């Protein structure tokens, strides 16, 4: 109810610039879709067929970049509006990639670890040829992670001698960057100090409401709160709890890690888990799914602040509801930037064949989300538009000047 | 009929032991591909179409199939086509795999300009993708011998010089001789090869050729060339009869000067409608698919029906014919000397230098008797008819090559 | 070992070679050693090393089997390389010598782990092979399964390569009359080497010791070609008949048991004694060394047909060499085998494989070719059979060396 | 020799990691064994035979690295002992590389500079499809130069265009790094200020003998003395020179360069050449030739800090009597490493395109040594063990993960 309106926000966007139709339909087209049969003998020796698939959708500014996802559900249009999704934050981002996205129709979950290996190598053999330093560099999703990129950037060098550029999200013995890991959280407490300091705030004394605590909220509510950052309520899928007086973010980090979520952390009184979106705040942070603020609970939001570090966390219906209330929401394709570009970062130094320390990781991630911000800031105002159309108007542009420098044949 | 594919395909895996996973894999294509073809066109503005490529099974070679310049494109249909091919390959017994791929668009709606620049990016986007030992394209509805000129002249700018990545190329640029009797050609010798398993020669015998294009003609032509009593034949214009024999070439003649062979003396016109229940011995459907169906299938007189075109006979037809004791030669082998000689046109290229037309036509003659053997042998094996000998004996082949390649321990 | 190095140094001082060029004859032109390390079906692991010696390649590209085997010799592997080279120059094949394998027991393996390391191992070496640099064929532990292992795992690093390895399944691009090459090329030797003398197969008595692969196709075709076959042995023992053993009746026998021990029309006789049977032609087929010092004296054959490898070494050479037995030897006798790889490999290079009656059209002529040239070099140095093909074979590499020539 | 300890050190430090005895071996087992034929013309037109060779042992971690021989006498299994070697000293070193080896067995004295230079192409065409940019990168060793290695880049260019990073100790003029020649006498007095440092202790004050005066000992004295070091004694091939208030290293290298040797130098009193190791100071550096300190010698060495710069200077037998004494072994594996570490960067350079200025390869070179020793230390704490196996324990290690990380098919 969110993600099909990624091709509404681009056709918005292209008509806020005065794109001509011919443009604009080549700028949705993809460059490439690619699916493949990837069959492996299973442990029980039995054969299992599988499909793989890449949408490759743009590559005008470069590279395309995009995850794995290793899911049983792969709807076509999906995937492609995530492709295309990927080109404009790339653009946003102001780093050289273009969108693409990809993964194995399978169930993880049922499958030996012997057999995610076997099916990972299969279906690196079956792209290597797609892919490459300079073509295509996947990334873990839904389903993958460090592991996997390695079993792909193995079976890749076999076929192209060693490329550690090929994948991003590598363990770090094997030219992983640091600062990947908090690289998403990292950004978007950079961007809410972007935002909050154009209404003359800073994190210092807001009040926070984290909603999910995976990867991304945990990192968000450790650099937060080390910024003065107050927060109140934090959930996950084991509960919800609440401090009035601000949560000790690292005793619940102790505590997540032993007990494998934050119910039970003494410290914090657990709350209802439904009321943890239209809890009392100044900043609210959806950072687990998608279509949690919808038209049902819009009017009952809090914050003045929204900062989507989730994807797709705000359905069009309470967009306009919470417009209409002086909500600001920090689109998603901006707030959760950081981990994309880190990803450059770390593509970069493989290609520079020598390591950053994490101080300049996260120093270049910090100029890259304020210039990004500036541009996205002064898009608003020549268009008289919202951070969201911002956005999106900010990436089609750059598309669509790349794609017209580079020409059509004659 | 086509949408059959899959039951005989399902079938023939039945006849055959086949386990069900690596039924299932011979299902899935080995590749998709889609592609964006963005040209300029020849009033300065832009436009889009999907250029696209379905590469089936390349077990036993490289794949083979045919680019279709259409607005209309079907996936399935596609993917069909695809896996028909591999099957027929099989059949010839020519280490060639199925694909099928092709450009969304109407080509009566571009200038010659605007599908050269279509056809040239097409090429920049797939060229990857193909190759002399990997996907060779081929001509079919909406392209013919000048779109393969431009693909081999835009391919060999990133591969070097490569005349064995298409075939249906000009003789000038290395295209075979024989290559467009090779169809019709082929259904003559598959005509032979069946009547000789029955006792019988062409000589004498009584054809109804239904379709007289490209390979209604010259099978029409050698046919008849063979002592064939060639008494009725149709096309877009109308049909005419002579019980007694259509002179053929003073038909030919009349055809190439009038477009036609309605206003032929020498055979008297009858009603369009009326051809396929002509009394004859051998009926040769040779324009369109469903011709004969099961409205009209007991209607039919000849013992042997010669499936020149493709998908001919519904499955409704196939029992009513099986039953009434009429053979039928399948589309799969009996159109099968176009793809065999296109497998003789890269050879050719492959090995430097072209063959003599009867060279070209006695390698023919070998490989598609040989097939028709093998063809026979399976349908004893199995006691099944043709058609279903010959989607068993290709699953069995491809099948064959899929176990001994192996799936990684 | 170095019972081939001795012959190799007397043909090059019978020739003219230059000692330098001769060392650099001698060395050859590449050793590989890889690992080949594999996860075994209980999970564990096991690391096996592959190699390939790749001794000379002047005349074309290289060719020569992988071996599944155990023991390996690194004296052995080069001498059967070094081999290789002379060989395929006797056939007039444009190839080179070459021989790899990996140290490993087959019958300790699952067809699944020998299937990965197989794959792994062509991982290992793809870039050190292809089409028209080395072209493998299968050995001692390894077979046309092997060979399809190879081509489909070859094929993904550099596109379908039918022609990467020879041995391959007929579905997959191998050729026919591979498998009695090598025997149909023993009965072709023979002809020619008793057309040389007066005589012709038909009617000569051969006694043919082993009947595997090799021997059962040779007894098969001499029998067709008018001899008579008066005595087999093999693994399970010998039988003989003084009027001839019908070949095609034989072969039923052996088809369904594992031995010809038991057959109906030829009595049993003494499996060592094989070799002293009276008779005009005597075919070595099973093993090495075979023909020594201890019953050389008592072959009362006056020919000699190595179709084994080194069935005869220099001791009973030598006693044989006296007295007028004549000796076919091994590196143009067997070399059938090579020869239809080379058809085999030709094929996949025109993209289309050809008739029976062709392959071994073609077979016939590349033998009796070779042997005309193989009898001329004997008469051009006064020498025996053996050396013969050595100086023929290794002038043709020297040959093939100098021409292309070392910079300068 | 302590290079036949080599296999001793590894199945130590294998245990000591909880390694699989098959996985043991199969980090045994070198990844690639080639020999090839290199036969050329000489001057006089006659042919000469020799034979190259190269042991690639392992690239789990990265590109090859390793010098190239040009010596007549080739022993199979040192060769491959010091490939192995390699492997460790990069894993220790964390520069991203993996062991080799090679040479040609051949006698450079006896060949003029044409045939050198003809025999040097000519291994170059044999092997060039087996080295490259990003699979094995080879370096000056005994008999070659950065002559040598010109031409080994002018020939491989020739099939792969332009790869100045296919061979690091170029000359400077085709890529070569600046800092390159002090670097393992900068690295020795790096990991000395390291080692001290520990122990509440700097350079400055302490007494050093050094034994030994080539490239590394001069270098060494030079920089140990500009920061305060007192170098009590000095041994070269001419003799050994003491001073109990300190050698003047400055006027003493003025000296040994126009002389060519120590013998004569005023500000220096002559000592007996073989009571070097005996001398009383507080930290010894055994820095021209490996086996020099034995049993025979240990229990009288009068520095509680050995700085193990040349190679195996330590036999097995005096490591564990100079433990049982207090003394503390920098092991040469480490404190040489300065060489191999700086070959990385002008690796680095020619893959950036962008040479550096000397002041930031030796900025850089002081970070990476200052790293390992700090990683080095932990591993000892975690092992309870000396510094020689703390530094094989944990290049074995890393070079495990990265093995394990990247898998093995199935
Ligand atoms: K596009
Ligand atoms: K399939
Ligand atoms: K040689
Ligand atoms: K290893």
């Amino acid at each position: 109810n969110a993600l099909a309106a990624t091709n509404r926000n681009f056709k918005l966007a292209a008509r806020l610039l005065g794109l001509d139709s011919k443009l604009e339909k080549s700028l949705l087209i993809p460059f490439r879709e690619i699916k493949v049969e990837c069959t492996i003998p299973k442990d029980d020796g039995t054969l299992a067929s599988f499909v793989g698939f890449r949408v490759q959708h743009d590559n005008a500014r470069g590279p395309m970049k995009g995850g794995i996802r290793y899911h049983p559900e792969v709807d076509p249009d999906e995937v492609n509006a995530l492709a295309q999704l990927m080109t404009w934050k790339t653009a946003v981002a102001k780093i050289p990639y273009g969108g693409a996205k990809g993964g194995i129709g399978c169930d993880p979950s049922k499958l030996s670890i012997s057999e995610l290996e076997r099916l990972t190598r299969v279906f690196t053999q079956k792209i290597h040829d797609l892919i490459g330093i300079h073509t295509d560099v996947p990334a873990p999703d839904m389903g993958t992670g460090p592991q996997t990129m390695a079993w792909i950037l193995d079976e890749y060098s076999k076929f192209h001698g060693y490329s550690p550029a090929v994948v991003t999200g590598k363990p770090i013995d094997l030219g992983g960057s640091l600062g990947r890991d908090a690289a998403t959280g990292r950004g978007v407490m950079f961007g809410t100090e972007a935002l909050l300091n154009e209404h003359g705030k800073t994190i210092s004394g807001q009040r926070f409401v984290i909603q999910g605590f995976g990867n991304v909220g945990s990192w968000a509510a450790k650099l937060i709160s080390e910024k003065g950052g107050k927060i109140v309520a934090v959930s996950d899928i084991t509960g919800a709890i609440k401090n009035k007086d601000g949560i000790d973010i690292p005793a619940l980090l102790k505590h997540t890690k032993e007990h494998r979520g934050v119910k039970g952390f003494d410290g914090a009184d657990p709350i209802d888990p439904n009321s943890i979106l239209v809890e009392d705040c100044d900043i609210l942070v959806p950072a687990a799914l998608g279509g949690v603020i919808n038209r049902e609970n819009a009017n009952e939001i809090k914050a003045k602040f929204i900062i989507e570090a989730a994807n797709h966390p705000t359905d069009p219906d309470a967009d306009e509801i919470l417009s209409k209330k002086g909500v600001v929401i920090l689109p998603d394709i901006y707030a959760n930037s950081g981990g994309v570009t880190v990803s450059y970062f770390e593509w970069v130094q493989n290609i520079q064949g020598f390591m950053w320390e994490e101080e300049k990781v996260n120093d270049e991630l910090k100029t890259y989300m304020t210039r990004s911000f500036k541009d996205l800031k002064e898009m608003c105002k020549t268009h008289s538009c919202d951070l969201r159309m911002g956005a999106f108007t900010l990436g089609v542009n750059r598309v669509a000047q790349a794609t017209i420098l580079r020409g059509w044949g004659a």
